[PDB]
């Protein structure tokens, strides 16, 4: 039987709109599945979507003959600086297959062997930082996450140090980077973006843009005039040709691929890693049983890739974490055709839904009563979890090209930091999710003590 969608509360000529004229839009969205359930239309003036919650819609919404990725509007404010790179192009674009047939093999699990050393070396700097605290200093920890997490993607990308533990003011690279970001995602609650007060942020937008293009336009220049070959992926690029067409990337879209690596991957692995600590200090036999593993696995000063391999309950506790706050945590999608999803609701070829990731991932239908827990042994028998019931890392062909980076990275930095040190929530920290581009567990901070295990 056809069924009619349930809708929100409305505000006359604007509809939905002012739901999310809010500091805290997804958390909002989360509230609003949890009253309307699976499905529900969300409309503004002159446009409509739906914003699904369960996993029998979203098994469906992942059928790539039927629903294709669509650039949302956050995505298309982003696209203003990550251009037609990987994470901000239609599928239907010659530079979207180009750069994912050229890139996947420098993205697959094999390849993080060669990525290894350099990850490391941005992991032993953050372990360093955190041995040479006095007794009554704290940790920020996104913070520190997230100078680890751009420090390994510029090392990893490009060969290039942003050097951010040496820093009070980032690099100037990150601080346009992260300030473009900021304004991108400003623009979707602003009403008036036309107002002169709004001068100074399209300038300052313009600047941050051309800081961006600028410093990545000279490294690529600088190493095809060196003829250098590193472990990064910028050779990778330099060097590679799509099979298909047989054509490279040319250098305009390198840059833009660069570009996307620090945007896509900076914070929603720091927020992993941050939401991971906190879930760990919270859940302190969690942590001893981490820790356990930690100090079992990683026997020499510094971890293998195959050490890493064999941190299972550490990549528990990380799925675990993706699970109830998956960092990137909605991803859209549109109707390649007219179709009918869940037998239910006729959709118009051009139709779009959104993926409420966290909600999804609170399906009890899947997970059992105890939803809310952050119990990792729920991933210990990975085979019995339904088709599309865990998607923190998105869908089919346009998923994350950095999964395996980004688990990589998280597993061995968090092995590091439960090898290393004690952890005290010294502040019996209340959890306060801050959304941006991504979610992060603002202002949580924890005191370290040492195990004295030299590196
Ligand atoms: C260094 C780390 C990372 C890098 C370099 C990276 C890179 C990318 C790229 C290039 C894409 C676009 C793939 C394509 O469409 O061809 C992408 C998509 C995505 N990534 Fe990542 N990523 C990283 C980490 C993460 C993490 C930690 C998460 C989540 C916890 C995440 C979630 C996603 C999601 C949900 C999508 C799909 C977006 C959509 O459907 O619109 N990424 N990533
Ligand atoms: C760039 C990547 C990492 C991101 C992807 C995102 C996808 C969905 C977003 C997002 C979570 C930010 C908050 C709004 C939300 C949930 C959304 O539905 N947004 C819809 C609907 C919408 C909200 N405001 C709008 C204003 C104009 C047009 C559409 C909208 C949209 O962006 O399309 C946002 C975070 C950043
Ligand atoms: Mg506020």
């Amino acid at each position: 039987t056809i069924k009619e969608m349930p809708q929100p509360k409305t505000f006359g000529e604007l509809k939905n709109l002012p739901l999310l004229n809010t500091d805290k839009p997804v958390q909002a969205l989360m509230k609003i599945a949890d009253e309307l359930g699976e499905i529900f239309k969300f409309e503004a003036p002159g446009r409509v979507t739906r914003y699904l919650s369960s996993q029998r819609l979203i098994k469906e919404a992942c059928d790539e003959s039927r629903f294709d990725k669509n650039l949302s509007q956050a995505l298309k404010f982003v696209r203003d600086f990550a251009g037609d790179g990987l994470f901000t192009s239609w599928t239907h674009e010659k530079n979207w297959k180009k750069a994912h047939n050229i890139l996947l093999p420098s993205f697959s699990q094999q390849a993080m062997k060669g990525y290894h050393a350099m990850m490391v070396d941005i992991a032993v700097q953050l372990v360093q930082k955190w041995e040479r605290l006095n007794a009554d200093e704290h940790i920020e920890v996104p913070e520190d996450m997230t100078r680890l997490t751009l420090d390994t993607i510029g090392l990893c990308g490009f060969n290039y140090r942003f050097n951010s533990f040496y820093r009070d003011q980032p690099h100037p690279f990150i601080t346009s980077m992260v300030r473009a970001l900021d304004e991108a995602m400003n623009k979707l609650q602003r009403a008036n973006p036309d107002d002169p007060a709004y001068d100074e942020n399209k300038r300052q937008f313009q600047e941050d843009i051309k800081v961006m293009n600028d410093l990545v336009d000279k490294i690529i220049a600088d190493r095809k005039a060196s003829g250098e070959q590193s472990d990064d992926l910028l050779t990778h690029m330099l060097n590679g040709k799509d099979p298909e067409t047989g054509e490279p990337l040319d250098d305009e879209n390198i840059r833009y691929q660069i570009i996307t690596f620090l945007i896509a991957g900076h914070e929603t692995t720091s927020g992993l890693l941050s939401f991971a600590l906190y879930f760990l200090v919270k859940n302190p036999h969690v942590l001893q049983k981490a820790a356990e593993e930690a100090a079992r696995v990683l026997v020499d000063p510094v971890p293998s890739y195959k050490q890493v391999k064999q941190l299972k309950y550490v990549g528990m506790v990380l799925n675990e974490a993706l699970r109830l706050w998956p960092t990137a945590p909605a991803f859209s999608l549109y109707a390649k055709e007219d179709t009918v999803l869940g037998g239910e609701y006729p959709l118009e070829k051009g139709d779009e839904l959104m993926v409420l990731i966290p909600q999804l991932h609170r399906d009890k239908t899947i997970w059992g009563d105890d939803v809310e827990e952050f119990r990792p042994e729920r991933f210990e028998n990975p085979s019995a979890i339904p088709q599309h019931a865990f998607k923190p890392f998105g869908n089919g062909q346009r998923a994350c090209i950095g999964q395996q980076f980004a688990l990589h990275e998280a597993t061995l930095v968090l092995g590091m930091m439960l090898k290393h040190f004690d952890f005290e929530d010294h502040t019996n920290y209340e959890l306060d999710i801050k959304e941006t581009l991504t979610l992060k567990p603002e202002g949580f901070v924890v005191k370290a003590k040492s195990k004295k295990i030299p590196l």
